[PDB]
């Protein structure tokens, strides 16, 4: 198994697509993006890499993306996808029985509060109850087969909320909010707990790191990480957090830590053939 | 007892049904003659009228400058006088036991005009237009005087307030909200103008903010727990309640009321189906 | 006071011309232009010193707003940087209460300020107050009994006809009667102890109207409108007759100088510019 990691930002937005593999520690170079992006969110589906939304920054000059792209790793080679109603930068996504779900993110000065869903069956995207509270920079994480948004920015404060969806009802509750603010944080799941990682809080890039436990309902500190970073990539490989990339206010990173929950301890594991921020990342099932 | 007349779900309704806040039950009543949503509702003398409104079938959309009149007796719908102009998404108040027809639209024409209506004659006489030209605008009447509260004027959402005195018959513009509401609940309770809900251009919102007559300022309160627009607003005995309405995608059917006393909300019911824009009063 | 300034504004880019106009004798002088050009500016003297605050620079290869606070002086014809503020401010609205240049409101990218900050020219230092119930850019701002008002404007989504309220002894706001008339961009000033606001835009057409608030009966009146239509229009008083220069009116730039005398009731076309432009910064040497 691979954790993917495809393109994002450094000087101007990339097309890379590479892959960690944490068995030996090596890295492998695999076909590029056809248009490059960043802001946008990875997930893998039924064999499939799907690169969703972002946001192409050229020197000449922008452009949100709405687009799916599908990679297959049997070919090596992306494949164009029905396209999001709308354009969706700094976007989040979560996976619930095989069907993606687009969540807020901004096109120009329309920061989303709506979300939609994509069944890969049919090739078809459909709006779905929109959020509580427009969010770009928000960070996605599904358990219980419930989705969670957490964090983000609404046009005007960046935030500390945060937010549940019932898929079956087909609505939005808010949850307890987080200790620290943050936009562009990394949100995953983890051994019945949702964690929050980096982050940017109007004023610092985060190194601290929450949990959210949803049988007692309260946020919790843990270990912090050893750099502080915004919009990392992050994804769980056999109960372990990995972190990848991000801003820290005067650099590009191309550290990647690991998180150990056991021990609450994290460790540098390796770096990018290249320091970004922006990254979508996703990890091969099972 | 608690009227609902009309509203929207994939159509225009012609329901109406009244909720008993005592012990919580919902009597199914005689519906309307045409489906309407978008329309409001008040009593006078004991009779149901259901005023403006817009038919909004799946082959045809049409405002409506229709006055209908129910009989609580005979469960039974009356054709009145209509009014001068079709008025979708209107505003009503009773002063003085004459109905009085606040802003809406027709089509592309966003009403300043305001007309009243004599229930002794069937007769509808128009009198001084407002300052601004509303649609979604909230009525409510106190101290006798008319005060109309947000609303849409075709470009921009409203959170000005003006107020009209039936003596000189002229319209003075007042403080304005701390807030921008179009669709919004608007009524009196125990001498404030209170108005919760709307939409801003933007966001359906769930803020609630009170307009104090003395001190001639709007005072936010504790927000509801569901954001909604086009929703229907009555006082029952010291207390608000909220009907139904539109949050952005569904159409609620939650009910909440408010108590002044703790300033707090509370959901004390469900409507037996989702709907928005709806018609709503309370029994004298 | 003695000479009418006219800086920045638009006019198929953002400008930096400095000019200024004796209303004894009808003369424009071409004074030193600005160090960098923006429209959407706000113009004030304190102290024989012209103060040009906030605006954005509209070239034709980007946009940058601005949160740059420059000060000219007559005698020497040189513009000196001074601090600048918390964040950049198009669309700015100013006045000044005893000494101190408040800032309010304006825009930078998508966010629209609904905060304000005072300068103190003795220090040089800018410090955050407490912020309007609103958001609002195109404000207008007018200085009437040691109070701030602030005047109409434009919320992001909303083009307002609000206004509201500064005391700065209790540091807190207050919402008044709102004005009949939506306006954003307009001209706002005070005279003859009335605040009047002219012109402006409501989302659909430009404004040719003037109404005015008196104080004591909390109602805005109309009064006689002006010849032109216009937004984004410079406004100031000079020796009890106001003074409007240029502006937007849907289509083309204004280089027209309406003067409107109080007493007549009465609007008249006084003069041109050297050029037509909109989003001008606008000043008067005080009395
Ligand atoms: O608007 C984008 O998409 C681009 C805009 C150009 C800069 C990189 C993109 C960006 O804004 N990113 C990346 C994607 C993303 C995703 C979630 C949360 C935050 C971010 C921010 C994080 N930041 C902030 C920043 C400031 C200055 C220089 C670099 C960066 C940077 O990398
Ligand atoms: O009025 C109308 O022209 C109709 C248009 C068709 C849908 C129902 C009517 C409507 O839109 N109404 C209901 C009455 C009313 C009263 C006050 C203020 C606003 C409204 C709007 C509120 N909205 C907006 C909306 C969008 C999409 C789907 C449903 C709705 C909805 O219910
Ligand atoms: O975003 C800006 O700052 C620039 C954008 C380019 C046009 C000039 C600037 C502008 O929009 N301004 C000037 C400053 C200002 C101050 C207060 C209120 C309104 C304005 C508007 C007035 N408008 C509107 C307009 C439309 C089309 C062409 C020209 C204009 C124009 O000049």
């Amino acid at each position: 198994r691979l954790i993917y990691t495809a393109g994002g930002y450094f000087r101007q937005s990339l097309s890379y697509l590479e892959a960690y593999n944490p068995s030996d520690g090596t890295w492998l170079d695999l076909a590029d993006l056809q248009v490059p992006r960043s802001g946008l969110a990875g997930c893998v589906v039924g064999g499939l890499l799907y690169a969703v939304g972002g946001r192409n920054n050229s020197p000449d000059g922008n452009t949100d993306s709405s687009a799916l792209d599908c990679y297959n790793p049997m070919t090596n080679q992306w494949s164009p996808c029905a396209p999001m109603s709308v354009p969706r930068n700094r976007i989040g996504v979560g996976v619930i029985d095989g069907h993606i779900y687009a969540v807020g993110g901004s096109h120009g000065c329309i920061h989303h509060n709506s979300v939609e869903r994509y069944e890969p069956e049919r090739d078809e995207w459909h709006l779905v109850a929109p959020m509580l509270t427009r969010r770009i920079g928000v960070g996605v994480a599904v358990l219980n087969r419930l989705l969670y948004a957490v964090g983000g920015f609404d046009g005007t404060n960046r935030l500390n909320s945060a937010e549940c969806y019932y898929p079956e009802r087909n609505e939005w509750r808010m949850i307890t909010a987080m200790n620290t603010i943050r936009s562009g944080a990394g949100v995953c799941v983890l051994h019945n707990c949702i964690y929050a990682a980096g982050g940017y809080d109007g004023q610092d890039q985060l190194n601290s790191v929450e949990r959210y436990d949803v049988e007692t309902e309260t946020w919790t500190f843990v270990a912090p990480m050893k750099h502080r970073r915004s919009a990392l990539g992050i994804t769980v490989h056999q109960g372990r957090i990995y972190v990848l990339g991000g801003y820290d206010g005067h650099t590009f990173l191309d550290s990647v830590e690991c998180y150990d929950p056991d021990t609450d301890t994290w460790s540098e594991v390796t770096r990018m053939t290249s320091g970004r921020s922006g990254v979508g990342v996703a990890v091969t099932l099972e």
